[PDB]
């Protein structure tokens, strides 16, 4: 079975360790990159010039490919810009990096606007692969409670995560619609992701129906 | 506007200038999806005579649709697009675009990589991605016949598979149903028929609707 893992931009500079540990696992893994250290730059173009939402989305999308190429270069994991070639790589190695832009712009099925991020790209890719496990690797232990000084939520269901400042808002529709188990975990603690994949309990937020 | 997906069969390769000329004239958002034009025999010849496998033949057949697309573009002046994002931009300024389907089909890989899934299924898939409700399949006959020779033209295919005699993918009705798409099989030698389908005017064709 295939597992989709998305690596946040927050983890860009602590990525070599996480990638090292994922290579060690005997699991089919599909790595989806985020905007790495390029997000500020895309935001700077949108904010300070007449580049509009569709342009900024095309550009942000291609920034995920770049982050992908970075992951590949420091790790030796192969890239694929199409799921057909990604599956061929996985029938011989355990792990591949998706360069998502080709897929996202090919289909264009989700509303192409800010507040559709690589989290939704990873979920979309999980739906295309018929993957049932999506892991979102961030720089914190999971999702913290809506009120100020809120605690870590170990569980949040699709309906609850409505009206959350810090959430992709397209993501819960995909998780529910396509029956995907979603985990938000601290990528600074690679062991936790090993544990999710080996069905061992650890610290994270599970987003369920 | 609303978008209409028209698939042009390989049987129409050498009567494509006429068809493309007439589609340009229509005041309708049209997405052209090509078939294997005059290249299908060659892909089949590789599969049949050598160790080329089903996945190889599918990758290759897929790229043959792009080629046919480029041919359509060259003889017509209609713009191409290998991604639906750019296809939508072209349609906000012109009425008609040719999809080069390979990038989309291999990107997603959601369809069975299988010899009974051709550009007919690719066209339906693309219609689903665009939320198009109309798929027109242009072939070299008046629609789907029960048999050959001297078959009878069928009105409506209402089963999950196509029993009769046609180039159309046997499993296409499952996709038509899944996607909630109106599907028409029409003679592309007679472009006025496609004008009439799009203007809701009576004409000769076979419908595909899962009753």
């Amino acid at each position: 079975p295939m597992h989709v893992i998305k690596i946040g931009g927050s983890l860009t500079f602590n990525s070599k360790n996480l990638l090292s540990k994922l290579i060690e696992l005997n699991k089919k893994i599909v790595l989806v990159p985020g905007g790495g250290n390029f997000a500020d730059s895309v935001r700077e173009l949108y904010d300070r010039t007449d580049l509009g939402e569709l342009g900024a989305h095309k550009i942000a999308t291609i920034c995920t490919d770049i982050t992908g190429i970075y992951f590949s270069e420091i790790s030796g994991i192969k890239t694929a810009n199409n799921l057909f070639d990604a599956k061929k790589i996985l029938e011989n190695e355990n792990i591949v990096i998706i360069l998502p832009s080709k897929i996202i712009l090919s289909t264009d099925e989700l509303p192409c606007s800010w507040s559709v991020t690589s989290d939704s790209f990873a979920a979309y890719i999980a739906k295309l692969l018929k993957s049932k496990v999506l892991i979102i690797a961030t720089d914190v232990d999971g999702i913290y409670d809506k009120y100020p000084e809120g605690k870590l939520l170990n569980t949040i269901n699709t309906k609850t995560i409505k009206g959350f400042t810090s959430v992709d808002k397209h993501l819960p529709k995909l998780i529910s619609e396509y029956g995907i188990e979603c985990f938000v975990v601290n990528g600074n603690h690679p062991e936790r992701i090993k544990n999710i994949l080996n069905d061992v309990s650890d610290t994270y937020t599970k987003i369920t129906l």
